[PDB]
């Protein structure tokens, strides 16, 4: 029993209603920006690797209007968001930059404003709503940043590429949330096309659309409904460790390293650094091969590469957890399932499973059965990326 | 001096003004869709080959509103559009379809209406304005088809992918304009992105967005300001000879014939047919090589491939003309020019030239001085594709 994914109209209607009540008039401007699931290619983006995500129908919607007084006035209805759920602050100026603070949700919006590259930006009033489960590993924060960015463009048009916009949002994440993420989540939020996954080269920033127009193929997202303590915590540790192995081999990044050279330099790096790098180098290759497999509709090869991804994440990268692992095994048991793995950052969040559409009802029954906690499910079609909604 | 390329704000103001005057009120909706230049990979798209175009800052803008009376009412301000520049007709029904007629510009709009895949489409009033030179080989027609399609989506949302939209527009062109084009021009108008070229695999319909980010380089477009009597005419003949050569070789398309295989099979095909197919099969190889050169930043190699493309089109495919050849040779004599070739269908239209951006003033003077006609020029950056503009 998959979760009804609210369509853009229901989200818009919630956004506008709350805006009216809060501000005393209709909003002038509106935007949407989706979350994402990564099909394969985990912990490779900040290593200048390859990733293969798709945009989801789960999305963040933001409505608003310019002001004349230089202030930003925000309201979110999102029920998980930390309080307060309203916030105001001045626009950054030459005299005074904004800073990270509480509530944490607002730091994503503050950051994007701070680094927005075009001027002059007026103040604004806005309400944000989201169907993206909050920090459950489908990029809620990126959807919020890219929604913000896309709204600011309506107030004050920018002049660069789409990669530059993704980089602005990434910068907000680094400086205002203390989270040194790669570019994947932002970039897919911006670049998603419905009926397509995106092979993103995080070194070149070349992207290619890979079809998913098979009605016999389903992508099932299972949320573990767990978020252990370590996104805050362990993600920046894995990044630094990767960067250190690259530095030690005289490589600009691990993208430049392959498994033979790594093995020959075992003595130059920690045992644990070796294992992390081994994951990354292998994951880059798996992603390139998975993309090719996906293209020729060889789902079986694709699902195999997914499973190898999961084992490498669990064992070498150590960013799985008992729950994700159990969900993965539960799903692998089901006839018609090609593959399953954790997706996103790890320590919680969701698995992604590729399967025959007709197995999806049994898949969901059996996973729920064989999981201790309580899963939720999304039956997920690949979706468009960010856009303006004309009011 | 390059011709000025009006920005979207200026085209939108012209279109709103024409619309106010013609229909008595502000328009409700707006869209834009760009023209294009093809960097390399000519007369390959209908051979299921590879093409490498980019969208231009020259574009078509449509503003309009829904009607209640089931009528379509149109007006263009584009100065060389054939008469009448305003007209009105009822929507097609199940019993009665639209048909190709006069004027020719409106056939593009009629065709997209006729094949528009969603229902119910209301009547509408629209103004179309364009900076794409009509019939100058920068795909004014595709930009009009795509702007129309994008506008129809605001009246009645469609449900397929971006590639399906490209195909609707192609079908409109085949049936309403007698022009059996490939997919390239529609695809690039829909999928272009600022700062990127688009590598289109016209067999699988995969696309890659390839960054063009070297600010020391430019693309100079030279309009010969000639269009001989053959867009109409020799284009379908070429396409039909490619088809017969493929059939004679037992191949589904020339995409499945390798250059060395073709060379050994001279006896299976006519002399002329061989030469046509040699152009096509070689050009597909050149396109893959050119994309690789672009990725590695090798503009000298990219340029040499462009020149080889031109020589092939000129001698093997015979779709150049003496103006284009004179323009190409004049370009290649300027220091800082890496390559130059005809672009688009041939028999007139434009050349595309890759050069040091600092050589561009010298090149425009040298080329005009050494051209028997009157060239016009554009310095165009890679631009965005089709979009909605909120009024
Ligand atoms: C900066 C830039 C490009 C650009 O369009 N940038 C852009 C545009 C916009 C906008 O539309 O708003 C916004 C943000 N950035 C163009 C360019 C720039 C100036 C005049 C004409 C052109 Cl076409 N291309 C290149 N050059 C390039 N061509 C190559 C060819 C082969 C190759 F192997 C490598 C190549 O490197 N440099
Ligand atoms: C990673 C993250 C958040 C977070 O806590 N980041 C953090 C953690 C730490 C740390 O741990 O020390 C330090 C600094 N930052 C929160 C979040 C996550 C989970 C529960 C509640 C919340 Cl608030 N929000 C988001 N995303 C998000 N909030 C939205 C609100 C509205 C909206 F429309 C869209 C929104 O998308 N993602
Ligand atoms: C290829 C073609 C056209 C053409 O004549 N096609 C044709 C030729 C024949 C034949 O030859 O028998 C038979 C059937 N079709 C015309 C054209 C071409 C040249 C001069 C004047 C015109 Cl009108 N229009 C366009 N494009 C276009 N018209 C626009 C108008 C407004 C607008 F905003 C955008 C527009 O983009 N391109
Ligand atoms: O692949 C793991 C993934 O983890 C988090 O989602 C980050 O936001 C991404 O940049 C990426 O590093
Ligand atoms: O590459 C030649 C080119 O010629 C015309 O522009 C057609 O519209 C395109 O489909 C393509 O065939
Ligand atoms: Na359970
Ligand atoms: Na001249």
């Amino acid at each position: 029993a998959a979760l009804r994914q609210p369509q853009v109209a229901e989200l818009l209607a919630e956004a506008r209603r709350a805006f009216r009540e809060e501000f005393g008039a209709e909003p002038e401007l509106a935007v949407s920006a989706p979350g994402r699931v990564n099909l394969i290619g985990e912990h490779t983006d900040y290593n200048q690797g390859l990733v293969l995500p798709m945009a989801l129908e789960l999305m963040t919607v933001l409505v608003g209007s310019p002001r004349k007084d230089g202030l930003v006035s925000l309201l979110t209805t999102s029920e998980g968001a930390d309080e307060p759920q309203r916030l105001q602050f001045p626009l950054p100026t030459a005299q005074r930059s904004l800073e990270p603070g509480t509530p944490r949700w607002a730091n994503y919006v503050k950051g994007v404003i701070q680094y927005y590259p075009a001027a002059p930006l007026p103040g604004f009033s806005a309400v944000v709503v989201s169907s993206v489960p909050l920090g459950g590993g489908l990029s809620s924060s990126a959807s919020l940043e890219v929604a913000t960015y896309t709204f600011l463009q309506q107030l004050c048009p920018d002049s660069g590429t789409i990669a530059a916009r993704a980089q602005v949002c990434q910068q907000a994440e680094h400086s205002f949330a203390g989270m040194p993420c790669g570019i994947m989540d932002q970039f897919i939020s911006l670049m998603g096309q419905k009926g397509h996954a995106l092979l993103i080269d995080c070194r070149s920033l070349e992207t290619s659309l890979v079809p998913l127009s098979d009605p016999k193929l389903a992508v099932l997202i299972t949320n573990s409904n767990v978020r252990h303590s370590l996104a805050s915590s362990e993600y920046p540790v894995r990044r630094r460790q990767c960067e250190e192995v690259a530095r030690a081999l005289g490589a600009a990044s691990l993208r430049e390293v392959q498994l033979e050279e790594l093995e020959a330099a075992r003595d130059l790096v920690s045992k644990e650094g070796f294992r992390r790098a081994r994951h990354v180098v292998g994951e880059i290759r798996r992603t390139a091969q998975a993309a090719a497999a996906l293209r020729r509709g060889d789902y079986r090869a694709f699902g195999r590469l997914m499973v190898e991804s999961h084992r490498s994440l669990r064992d070498d990268y150590e960013v799985s957890c008992p729950e994700l692992d159990q969900l993965v095994e539960a799903a692998l048991a089901v006839p018609g399932v090609y593959g399953s793995r954790m997706t996103g950052g790890g320590f919680g969040g969701c698995t992604v499973t590729l399967l025959e559409a007709s197995a999806a009802p049994h898949a969901m029954r059996h996973i729920q059965e064989h999981y201790g906690g309580t899963a939720t499910f999304y039956l997920s079609q690949a979706a468009d990326g960010a856009k303006v909604l004309c009011l």
